[PDB]
């Protein structure tokens, strides 16, 4: 096993599964070459479909039906709140409505953006966006000092910010949201080269 | 002072410097809003110089002369390792000519990317680049576990990746690199509004 590999995935997956996965298929595979590309929904699409990626790391969210895909994890929605908010102190998951009046700091960051805004139709409101970012990052700091709340779909290991202020983590209710699967993909009409075969293998075992 | 402002930033200003500095803001003058986006660095300027933005928090690296600017605050480039990295044992400041045949991952976030090819340049290389990224954590995610080493302009406050892994922060020493301005900007031909004038001035204080 040996060769050039081209990777995408979201910007949101580069720091969350990527780092391990690289790291331990180029450990497992020395004589392999990855090319690692981040970007947006619509440009890796292109990309992917175009030949310039192999394979790509994405959400199985607003996906393709012509794309291949096999599951690496999935994972429930949350919401993320600053120490003080008023809805952090209650124990259990929080009922979405409940945060149809505080200000919402939006990750608008393709496909995330539309399925927080479903998930918010399918509890009834849409929400009051206070602040927008493309940045993970921006959204966790901005919710960590008080400026709003926010619907994330990864969780850092540790719950501060940049800034080290604690951000409170909590599960959705009424209803429940679907638990959404991150994925490896390509195009159905692709040939996988033996690199290509051995990374989908080896990062989802 | 009350009504709408326009804050535009790079997006490494986003999580680091931009959360306090809003928060502080709507604060002291609850009926003034901000309007925040974030950019890329032509976007950034493009925005600025058609009055869609009133003031921007960059790094005072390549700005156009048009633009007055008032420092907010200084750093210093820092080298940041993985725990387990060769270097990583190093006491005290780094030579980066040391990291020259390692491996680098590296932040490409205009003006970021020529400031960091301009400091490798300085200590008398070319790095090899292993892995490219946008995103400021995905950069401290991939060095954390250990994919390679990389420079950064600005340091969150606890050392700890989104993967929960360490990362390790060395200063740069022979020569030490220049320390870099991180602004409050607006244009020198605009009229500025009260608003903008009161975060100016309250940024800066």
């Amino acid at each position: 096993v040996a060769g050039p590999i081209a990777v995408g995935c979201y910007p949101a997956l580069g720091p969350t599964i990527l780092p391990s996965m690289l790291y331990a298929f180029t450990a497992e595979y020395p004589r392999a070459s990855v090319e690692f590309r981040e970007d947006t929904q619509n440009r890796l699409r292109t990309q992917l479909e175009g030949g310039e990626l192999d394979v790509a790391i994405v959400y199985d969210l607003d996906l393709s039906p012509e794309w291949q895909t096999v599951p690496l994890m999935t994972r429930e929605p949350m919401v993320v709140l600053g120490a003080e908010h008023p809805l952090a102190g209650v124990d259990g998951p929080v009922r979405l409505a409940d945060l149809a009046e505080h200000p919402m700091v939006l990750l608008d960051a393709p496909p995330s953006t539309n399925h927080a805004m479903d998930v918010c139709r399918e509890a009834g409101f849409a929400p009051r966006v206070a602040y927008r970012t493309a940045n993970f990052e921006t959204a966790r700091a901005f919710v960590g000092r008080g400026l709003g709340w926010t619907l994330l779909l990864q969780r850092p290991r540790v719950d501060v910010t940049y800034e080290g202020l604690p951000v409170v983590v909590k599960p959705i209710a009424e209803p429940k949201p679907a638990s959404v699967a991150v994925v490896v993909a390509w195009h159905q009409e692709a040939t996988l080269s033996r690199v290509a075969r051995a990374f989908i293998r080896f990062v989802t075992a």
